[PDB]
């Protein structure tokens, strides 16, 4: 077994946002990746605005302050940390690649919901269908779904939602 969060309501606050796309966009990415999650759990996110979050989203370029420097364009797309206090769960996109809402660049939805996986205690999948699987690929975002993989590895550490 590993780290769970302990509580079945979620926060998360988007400390600063990429140049690449509108507010509205990013905010929308991140939290649709957030319910791909919630659809299969019994957990709830909401995001705040103030106050310490449970999960901050961060998007920084090369060293940043965890010992874990971005490298620029292409490479590592972003990083996260699973359920902890402090940096725990937090979620960091390598604001040196180009985030869209589709495949222009690298698409951000799909990214974060891989993070959002890191965060909420999944580790890597050898599914190559499973959206922890560790290599990025895009996939239309309408046609988009978790691998049966994703759900039993998140089920396992939180169970199914409820009745
Ligand atoms: O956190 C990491 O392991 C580092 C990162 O560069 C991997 C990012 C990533 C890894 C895998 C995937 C995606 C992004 C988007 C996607 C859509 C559909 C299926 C798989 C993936
Ligand atoms: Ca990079
Ligand atoms: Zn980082
Ligand atoms: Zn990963």
């Amino acid at each position: 077994m590993g780290p769970v969060w302990r509580k079945h309501y979620i926060t998360y606050r988007i400390n600063n946002y990429t140049p690449d796309m509108n507010r509205e966009d990013v905010d929308y990415a991140i939290r649709k990746a957030f319910q791909v999650w919630s659809n299969v759990t019994p957990l709830k996110f909401s995001k705040i605005n103030t106050g310490m979050a449970d999960i901050l989203v961060v998007f920084a370029r090369g060293a940043h302050g965890d010992f874990h420097a971005f490298d620029g364009k292409g490479g590592i797309l972003a990083h996260a940390f699973g359920p902890g206090s402090g940096i725990g769960g937090d979620a960091h996109f390598d604001e040196d690649e180009f985030w869209t809402t589709h495949s222009g660049g690298t698409n951000l939805f799909l990214t974060a919901v891989h993070e959002i996986g890191h965060s909420l205690g999944l580790g890597h999948s050898s599914d190559p269908k499973a959206v922890m699987f560790p290599t990025y690929k895009y996939v239309d975002i309408n046609t988009f779904r978790l691998s049966a993989d994703d759900i039993r590895g998140i089920q396992s550490l939180y169970g199914d939602p409820k009745e």
